[PDB]
């Protein structure tokens, strides 16, 4: 399930999803912020498929690291971990009528390979600083 896949994330983003200041952004309380944006859910898929780099802001704090791609995970595994990060800490409550992630959303986005630099560009397209 989603919780089991999340073990591959917890070393950085932590068991409680709160991250580590300066090093690894929080997911708890922050996934809702991303989901609130038009293109937010697609963006979360792109991070897992293609990784991320560059300076970003989360809860007013700056991060300047690199996340690897997790494209070795199957479409259903990516859908599962994304549902875990959306629900484990109540981020999906804040979002009106949240539909769970599904394999076909990941499949669709696997069809157009991006670089981590392009993923950052996508994040900025959301209105996120
Ligand atoms: C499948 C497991 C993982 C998931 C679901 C996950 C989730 C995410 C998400 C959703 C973001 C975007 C946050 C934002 O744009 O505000 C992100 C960024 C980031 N993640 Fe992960 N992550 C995972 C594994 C890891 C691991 C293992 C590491 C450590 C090696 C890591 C380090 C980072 C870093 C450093 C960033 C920010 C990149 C930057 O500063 O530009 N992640 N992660």
């Amino acid at each position: 399930d989603g919780a089991k896949i999340y073990a591959q994330c917890a070393g950085c983003h932590q068991q409680n999803g709160q991250g580590i200041p300066g090093a690894f952004p929080p997911l708890a309380g922050h996934v809702a912020e991303i989901l609130a944006k038009e293109g937010g859910r697609e963006y979360l898929i792109l991070v897992l498929l293609y990784g991320l780099q560059g300076q970003i802001e989360v809860k007013g704090m700056k991060y300047n690291g690199v996340m690897s791609s997790f494209a070795q995970l199957k479409d259903e595994e990516i859908a599962a971990v994304l549902n875990h990060i959306a629900t484990a800490w109540g981020d999906a409550k804040k979002v009106k009528g949240f539909k769970p992630f599904t394999a076909e959303e990941v499949k669709k986005l696997r069809a157009k390979k991006l670089t981590p630099q392009q993923v950052l560009a996508e994040r900025k397209k959301l209105g996120l600083k």
